[PDB]
């Protein structure tokens, strides 16, 4: 009659913003209805808490309209077989979506397209006589993406909406002895998906964990964790609210205990009966339990000190009831003047956002991937993650709770396509569906320790919506500030400045929401609050330009206290090739149309977790040790606010461009913020040639639960002395002879033979024996393959002009060839000179001159001399170098400059300079979208195969013509091509990367003096 499909899909609920649910049961922190109260401090599993993950039946539809009536009754026999949890994207019943900014529905709210892709999962299952003639039996589905109707034996039960947080139904009076049918209809989009335009992939399905839950009717139904602490923290009070719901009886008594291993630190017990709060009374159905810890050992990222509650239902008699229990970190979250206090102590948040996303399972997350992200987030100098931007697994906050990182729980709303952002926030009619997505998180996670911060959610603007759930989580949970940044970063709704991609000291002054430089924000009249970047350096691809500045503004800013990188991981999908070989798809790569292309790649790891080069960088400064050095005296600084640095020893090592002369490894025992000083032995001072240099490390000698022994956590480098080369360099025993053509200059001596063609003016070949070198004659380049940050948001569709692409393409930069001007030769006594003079012009202006000079004398050396002018009108080059196709194909490239990892003039702090040797594999990344990579800066001698140069310049090295990567959009899509292509450059543009929409590339390291100079000796070995 009614559970039927017409009349149940007939009231639309999910095209109504004011039905979120049905029969939904209320939220609480996670249960377990242990029925012995061991089992809950040892955080056992539970005989009440069953999973109903695995193989269920599955049947995709395109409209809810179109499913039979037949499946609640019986099984779909067009249905497959499915393991749940699953987004049914990934199993490829429909395309994932990749949009960032614009919805991918029309934007007509509430309503939603008529094809709305539904997915009709179904379980037959068993359930135990026992749970059926006592207590409740209720499902949890921890993550239904995006809206979902519920059937048990066919007999509808409810409807739930907000997809990163668990709904849960009473099941006990629609379940059967034996065998029951579970038929639960997901729908892709509902007027919640209006709420959830996160800049992500776009999936659907039971993508969380589905369980059942056997709870006594006389329950605990909600428990809360509250620790406050006197002046120093040596006394703390921990309250404890307990609820319940059943029948209350005079014989009902709750206890509460809490342990730290075998310890049980406090205890107390009380009969039901709060303390009087209005006129009506008090709450008889709850009771407050207060238990004092003397010395408490206090929870932090650097200590994480988990304490576990027990919460004890039972009766005088002392019959047990039901049992929950949580960890409990001794923490106390506050700001105060200005600063955000964790136990008194001012926090620096060396942060990242990090989305639920595996390559492989979409937004199913498990354990191993989450503890895989946070031992490399640790292992990296992190210790806080925001959830962007959505209430996790609730694994997830476990895991921070006990390996140790700071989090921000942020709500499910994001309405970013709206126009404007603040449309569905300022509206009041949306205000009860964002109510639910705030109220249930933090009646979710509010006694996670992790949690520091609450957040309202994400790209909304600032409507009236915000500041009442603002206002709201103030009056319910004191223990946490609440941050937002959407309407300017500094609004009413948030207790943190907390703007995203701000720069530095740059302002980027738009109207109504101004993204001033953070240094001047925080000065701002009247303005008093912390600044912690809720996203800041958007890491697309080649990025992280200008980080070091960043880190620099915090540590000397006390109230700019760091900020969230954007962010953690590339949301690359695996895609299957003509033999089945994986490769990393992104925006588009499904027919997903409209879509936003590589842009769902921001992380600082691959989708398979490993790492980006500029990981190290983010590494390097965030690290917890600061280094100064006079002299011989090492200044060591502690950044910990908790622990003296009680596993670590300091190695370090003296090495005269890359030969080691001095070990060395003293221990470190600096205090929280404290110093330490330490006096280095007589070091060697050798009058040899070259640059003599300092390189200290960090070293924690044990395992951690996160580490292995051995890892490094910090390092810092100084040039000491260097000797300039005074030697008269060795005589020669030959003169090199020239040989003038019509349409050739070339020089031989010995083996090597050097062509230079007077129609072109490049070093055409060269030669050693009956062996060629070159297939590409030696030119100039102004020009890199475009990275994400040089592109923007430029497509072949609408174009950004001001991107640095654009630029460089409007001008000519790629299309500008070569007009030779000059190319003589002469012969000298010690050698053979041929002076070059190309420009290059596009449309008749001359872009730029490269006056060169060649010089092989009996050196079996070639000293080139490059004298480069750059119009003063045209954008600043990419590059200023010289490229060539070697024939030689080494197995190994070794080098003396920054390194090992890829580095760029704004992304170089965490390299070392010292002789580096690595496959020709390491001298490439593999950005998924092919561009620019490889370089190391600082260089001047590099070794590949029988070559050598010298001078003062940046290289990379690989496979790859910078042209196969500018015509490319796939890294599987590159094939090596004939031989060796190198680039030589005295001078190349920086990265950028404040952000990936905007010219981020700031002034310094821009090419834009006009005049340029450098010098590169080539030469065989
Ligand atoms: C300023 C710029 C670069 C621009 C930039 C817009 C822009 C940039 C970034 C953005 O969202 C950002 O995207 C990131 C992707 O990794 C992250 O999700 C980050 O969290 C988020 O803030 C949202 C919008 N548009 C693209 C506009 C597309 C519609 C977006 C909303 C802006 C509007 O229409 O007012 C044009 C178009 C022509 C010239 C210049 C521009
Ligand atoms: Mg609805
Ligand atoms: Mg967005
Ligand atoms: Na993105």
């Amino acid at each position: 009659i009614t559970d039927s499909l017409a009349v149940v899909l007939q009231r639309r609920d999910w095209e109504n913003p004011g039905v979120t649910q049905l029969n939904r049961l209320a939220a609480h922190p996670p249960f377990a209805s242990w029925r012995n109260s061991e089992e809950a401090r040892t955080d056992r599993p539970s005989q009440q808490l069953r999973s109903l993950n695995g193989e269920w039946r599955f049947a995709w539809f395109p409209a809810p309209e179109a499913v039979p009536e037949s499946w609640l009754e019986c099984d779909l026999p067009e249905a497959d077989t499915v393991v749940v949890p699953s987004n049914w994207q990934m199993h490829g019943y429909d395309a994932p979506i990749y949009t960032n900014v614009t919805y991918p529905i029309t934007v007509n709210p509430p309503f939603v397209p008529t094809e709305n892709p539904t997915g009709c999962y179904s379980l037959t299952f068993n359930v135990d006589e026992s749970w059926l003639q006592e207590g409740q039996t209720r499902i949890i589905f921890d993550g239904v993406n995006s809206a979902f109707h519920l059937w048990c034996n066919g007999r509808w039960v409810g409807y739930g909406q907000d997809s990163r947080l668990p709904s849960e139904f009473d099941l006990s009076a629609f379940l059967r002895a034996g065998e029951n049918r579970l038929a639960v209809m997901v729908l892709r989009w509902s007027d919640g998906s209006y709420l959830e335009d996160q800049d992500m992939w776009r999936m659907s399905g039971i993508f969380r964990d589905v369980s059942l839950l056997h709870k006594p009717t006389t329950q605990i139904s909600d428990f809360h964790v509250a620790t406050r602490f006197n002046d120093d923290f040596s006394r703390a009070v921990l309250e404890a609210e307990v609820q319940m719901c059943g029948e209350l009886r005079d014989y009902l008594r709750v206890t509460v205990s809490l342990w730290q291993g075998e310890t049980q630190v406090a205890s107390g017990t009380a009969p039901f009966g709060g303390e009087i709060i209005d006129e009506r009374g008090g709450y008889a159905d709850r009771v407050t339990l207060r238990l004092n810890v003397e010395n408490p050992k206090l929870w932090s990222a650097e200590i994480p000190n988990l304490y576990r509650a027990v919460v004890e239902l039972h009766t005088a008699d002392g019959t047990l009831i039901e049992a929950e229990a949580c960890d409990v970190g001794f923490r106390e979250v506050r700001i105060e003047n200005g600063l955000l206090l964790l136990n008194g102590k001012p926090l620096l948040i060396r942060g990242v956002n990090r989305h639920e996303h595996h390559p492989l399972h979409g937004q199913v997350m498990d354990e191993q991937t989450m503890v895989q992200d946070i031992l490399l987030m640790k292992q990296n100098n992190f210790n806080a993650v925001r959830c962007s931007h959505y209430p996790n697994h609730p694994l997830w906050y476990t895991l921070c709770d006990r390996y140790g990182l700071y989090v921000v729980d942020e709500a499910n709303i994001e309405t970013h396509g709206m126009v404007p952002m603040n449309r569905l926030t300022d509206d009041p009619r949306w205000l009860p569906a964002m109510s639910e997505r705030v109220t249930r998180m933090v009646q979710r996670d509010r006694n996670h320790p992790s949690v520091i911060i609450w957040s309202l959610g994400n790209e909304s603007g600032h409507g009236a919506n915000h500041d009442a759930l603002y206002r709201w989580i103030k009056s319910v949970d004191p223990s946490r500030p609440v941050q937002y940044e959407g309407g300017g970063a500094d609004t009413t709704a948030t207790d943190i400045i907390c703007p995203m991609y701000a720069r530095v000291d740059e302002d980027q002054p738009f109207p109504a929401v101004p993204k001033w430089s953070i240094k001047k924000w925080l000065s701002l009249p009247g303005e008093t609050r912390p600044l912690i970047l809720c996203q800041y350096a958007h890491a697309m691809g080649n990025s992280l330009g200008g980080f070091a500045k960043y880190w620099q503004a915090f540590r000397q800013y006390p109230r700019l206290q760091g900020g969230f990188v954007w962010d953690w991981v590339d949301q690359s999908l695996i895609k299957y090739d003509e033999n089945g070989n994986p490769w990393s798809a992104y925006g588009g790569d499904f027919g997903d149309t409209p879509n936003d292309r590589q842009f769902c790649m921001n992380g600082l790891v691959f989708a398979d977790r490993t790492p980006h080069p500029a990981l190290t960088e983010a590494k390097h400064q965030q690290q917890f040790f600061q280094f100064r050095l006079s002299g011989q005296t090492i200044e060591v600084t502690s950044e910990y606010l908790f622990r003296h640095s009680d596993n670590e020893l300091l190695h370090w090592m003296v090495a005269l461009d890359g030969k080691p002369l001095a070990s060395g490894e003293v221990p470190l025992d600096v205090a929280p913020q404290g110093k330490q000083l330490i006096e280095l032995p007589e070091l060697p001072q050798p009058e040899s040639a070259g640059q003599l240099w300092l390189t200290v490390r960090v070293v924690q000698p044990n395992a951690t639960a996160w580490s292995e022994a051995g890892h490094i956590s910090a390092w810092q480098q100084w040039r000491l002395a260097e000797n300039l080369s005074v030697t008269l360099p060795a005589a020669s025993h030959a003169i090199p002879h020239l040989t003038t053509s019509e349409m050739d200059f070339c020089i031989e001596l010995g083996n090597k033979r050097w062509q230079f063609n007077r129609q072109s003016g490049f070093l055409s070949q060269m030669w050693i024996g009956d062996k060629k070198q070159l297939l590409t004659p030696l030119r100039d380049q102004f020009t890199r393959a475009p990275l994400d940050n040089d592109i923007g948001v430029s497509e072949a569709t609408r174009i950004d002009p001001n991107a640095w692409v654009e630029r460089w393409k409007a001008a000519g930069h790629y299309q500008a060839e070569a007009a030779l001007l000059q190319c003589t030769a002469d012969t000298l006594a010690d050698a053979v000179l041929i002076t070059t003079a190309h420009a290059w012009q596009h449309q008749g202006k001359t872009l730029f001159i490269s006056r060169k000079t060649y010089r092989i004398d009996g050196s079996g050396q070639m000293a080139i001399t490059v004298d480069v002018e750059v119009a003063s009108d045209t954008p600043h080059p990419a590059r200023i170098g010289l490229n060539c196709q070697l024939a030689q194909v080494a197995e190994r490239v070794n080098w003396l400059g920054l390194g090992p990892q890829e580095n760029y003039p704004d992304r170089l702090t965490a390299a070392c300079f010292d002789r580096w040797d690595l496959p020709l594999s390491d001298m490439y990344t593999p950005y998924v979208f092919p561009s620019e990579n490889g370089l190391r800066c600082g260089t001047r001698e590099l070794n590949y195969g029988p070559h050598q140069w010298r001078g003062d310049f940046q290289f990379n090295i690989s496979r790859y013509s910078q042209q196969q990567l500018m015509e490319t959009s796939h890294r599987h899509l590159l094939h090596a091509e004939e031989g060796t292509w190198l680039n030589i450059d005295g001078f190349h543009m920086g990265i950028g990367g404040d952000d990936s929409w905007s010219p981020s590339v700031s002034a310094e390291f821009q090419l834009s003096a006009g005049r340029y100079h450098y010098q590169l000796v080539w030469c065989q070995k």
